[PDB]
């Protein structure tokens, strides 16, 4: 029914988050082969968010390796796409830190604060969201509208 | 040691992909809920290909839904980031056909022909590629590299 966030605006946010993870992680300082920074990708509505986030933290010099789902002595970044009930990045964090992590943060694109069953802070958000149900930029609706290129809201009459 | 395809450059050939299979995929028509056309994606590799190419599928009127790895009555294209032995693309696209899908093509960022192991041609090449190990653009050397946004030819004196 109407656009909540484009791409250039997606991607805009992303640019002062790099800024800011590139900051938060410079005296550590790993690179390629050394130690990567795992970046961490929660299946399947954060593909798009990361193919597009790892470029941009390596134009700010920070180096990545992606692993998907749905270790220890390395940092770990993990990456949603979505974070609403924050049950499913509970269990994620958690079920990783047990694997001794040298570091662990949370970056989300889209934040719900207000659709939360549990307390839960992300260390970087690139965008707020009313709680509304949108689509795009990874988001879907059974499968579908992944491929829009802009975070909007979708019509209730398709039910 | 040298560039071999910008980001600039593999937009550019992905235009004319994108182009190409929004002509063969026409009369079929499929839209999203109803058939929505199966983006098989080859992790990890084929990450970043594969949330480029559904976003400008989708420019050129071609809805998309991605599935992981590493059915039946719907369409299937099988998206890999490099097609070098074809060997792990061959026991995909079978391994596939047996769950009777509605149509079944290949579409491939980086090619190597000299490097096949069996005979084997996608119906869809964004670019070729001489026999040489090459990074960037979701492709790695022991996971790293990916994060390149272009592909190049990595230097030796690396290993
Ligand atoms: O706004 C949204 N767009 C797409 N997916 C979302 C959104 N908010 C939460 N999710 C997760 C859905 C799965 C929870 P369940 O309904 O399967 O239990
Ligand atoms: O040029 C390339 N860059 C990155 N990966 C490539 C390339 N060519 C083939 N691959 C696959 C590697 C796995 C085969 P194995 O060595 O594990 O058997
Ligand atoms: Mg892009
Ligand atoms: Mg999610
Ligand atoms: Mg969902
Ligand atoms: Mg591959
Ligand atoms: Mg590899």
């Amino acid at each position: 029914t109407s656009v909540l966030f484009t791409e250039a605006e997606l991607h805009t946010r992303m640019r002062g988050v790099a800024q800011r993870i590139a900051d938060d992680y410079s005296n550590c300082n790993l690179k390629p082969l050394e130690n990567p920074l795992v970046i961490v990708s929660v299946l399947k509505g954060s593909f798009v968010f990361t193919a597009d986030m790892v470029r941009i933290l390596g134009d700010f010099g920070v180096p990545t390796r992606v692993e998907f789902l749905r270790i220890r002595g390395k940092h770990v970044l993990v990456l949603e796409d979505i974070l609403d009930t924050a049950l499913t990045l509970r269990e994620v964090v958690d079920s990783l830190k047990k694997s001794e992590p040298a570091s662990i943060k949370t970056l989300v694109a889209i934040d719900k604060p207000g659709g939360r069953k549990i307390p839960f802070t992300a260390e970087y958000v690139v965008a707020d969201v009313p709680n509304v149900f949108v689509v795009g930029y990874g988001l879907d609706y059974d499968q579908s509208y992944r491929e829009v290129r802009d975070v909007v809201i979708l019509k209730p009459s398709v039910y």
